[PDB]
């Protein structure tokens, strides 16, 4: 048995406020006496065209900002721009508070969405960071400053924060320090992400995975290089391999006795021949966001 | 966008306590002044095999069991036997014991697992209950007494305790009252599973969520009745449909402007043409782990 595993959420659903300007209401992260949210909160319909943010800002006062905490309301006391990030200085600190980072990263690790509406949570789940720094998440109207996060030991590591849905229906947003992961911008245009590619390491982690669950039709006797693995990656729209990856995937690799480049080799196989409607762990078509620490974690089983 | 969803874990994680007896540490959920674990805690090895728990119960002591709750040490004042767990009554109510009660599932429904380690957890994620009465989750060595869970409103609906893996890899588990679900008891013995089935009014919802995601292809201009579908239905392992189940659909009917037996004919050619290498919502096998509460959830916004 192996699912999609989310954190355990609760550090993360006692920082959840609300957040409203006029009729525009998303969420904020109430960390100790600042909330963090979307800065695109202070637009009119209009002016989410383009939006002039610092002009925009300067027409605002504290008690233009509604923040509720569950019952509470929260007093804000000064306003301030970072990037695309508003940071609202409130009078209280959250008693709850957890120990927490801000972190920027990488395309192709995991995070766990809060999906937040009305500064309430309703439910958690696992994104990857896609390699064109888009991440395939489920959010409605109002989702905004729903927050990606991991946990080591005991401390939150803040990752993303929601702004906006692409055209393709994919999401962007920002870290903590609202600087936008990818090109986009704050404003409600047309705006292209890249080709994305699928994430070589994860799909070899998950092929790992399956094998630890007994799962191994897929394996050959055959190995292969970095090289030439590298040549069916780049016709297949896959992340080329490094020595790295291959370095990361070692803890899998000794776990089950399956050297990397043999792994390598049963991809290669999968790519050119198609699955002829088997499944790996339940799925009809390779997936590519489990991290290798992610797979070690659920077949070794971390906790916090 | 459209993903397996888990509920925020928040309130059950300061539930969550680790449960020793012996060499045998699992996880208790300890609510007011009592810890609920699974029985199986005071068997040894041996005792697996035909454990007569009444005798193996009457052996114990408050003090062969070791109770943590983080740093805290909890003692036990009183152990009774409910069915299959053992209630561990504890010096100290749980200052997190959220609003709760205990319900028993129908097979069909879905809830989230906080998959627990040594009392900590470690994981959520959303299961269904089969309709054999397993759970097709992700557990390993001491996950024993992680518990399954709806949130509604302000209250926890505490539905599954795990207790074991089966032959064919899938888990079996009780109500928090300790009756299991199936067929299935606490002993290491071999024990079948039933013949499962496909979960039908699951995967007309999920139908109904990739129409809602704009992701239509299968729909044809046909409809068809209960008795009709019902053929097919038996002849591919599916659940036979009812008039409840299409009053359930209502509202994702109502929604989107189609007939439950208009899906229903989409759903029959599905299953009788396979999916000619297409995906319904990134996904190439039908879904049906999602109940119709969990698509509207998910496509209207529902919080806690």
């Amino acid at each position: 048995g192996f699912r999609k595993m989310a954190f355990p959420s609760g550090k993360v659903e006692g920082c959840m406020v609300q957040v409203t300007c006029g009729t525009t209401t998303l969420n904020g992260l109430w960390l100790d006496d600042v909330v963090y949210c979307p800065r695109h909160v202070i637009c009119t319909s209009e002016d989410m065209l383009n939006p002039n943010y610092e002009d925009l800002l300067i027409r605002k006062s504290n008690h233009n900002f509604l923040v509720q905490a569950g019952n509470v309301q929260l007093r804000v006391i000064g306003h301030s721009m970072q990037n695309c990030v508003l940071k609202l200085k409130v009078d209280t600190a959250n008693p709850k508070t957890p120990k927490y980072k801000f972190v920027r990263i990488q395309p192709g690790q995991t995070f766990s969405v809060l999906a937040c509406y009305n500064g309430s949570p309703s439910g958690v789940y696992q994104c990857a960071m896609r390699p064109n720094f888009t991440i395939k998440g489920s959010f409605l109207n109002g989702s905004c400053g729903s927050v990606g996060f991991n946990i080591d030991y005991d401390c939150v590591s803040f990752c993303y924060m929601h702004h906006m849905e692409l055209p393709t229906g994919v999401h962007a947003g920002t870290d903590l320090e609202g600087n936008f992961y990818g090109p986009f911008v704050d404003r409600q245009t047309a705006q292209a992400a890249g080709t994305d590619t699928t994430i070589t390491v994860n799909v070899l982690a998950w092929l790992y995975a399956a094998v630890i669950n007994g799962d191994r039709w897929f394996l050959n006797r055959f190995t292969t290089t970095l090289n030439d693995f590298n040549l069916v990656a780049m016709k297949y729209n896959y992340e080329p391999l490094t020595q790295d990856h291959v370095d990361i995937l070692g803890p899998l690799s000794a776990q089950t006795g399956i050297a990397v480049l043999d792994m390598c080799a049963s991809l290669k196989e999968l790519l050119q021949n198609g699955m002829n409607g088997r499944t790996i762990l339940g799925s009809a078509l390779l997936e590519d966001e489990f991290t290798p620490f992610d797979v070690v974690r659920q077949c070794s089983g971390v906790t916090f």
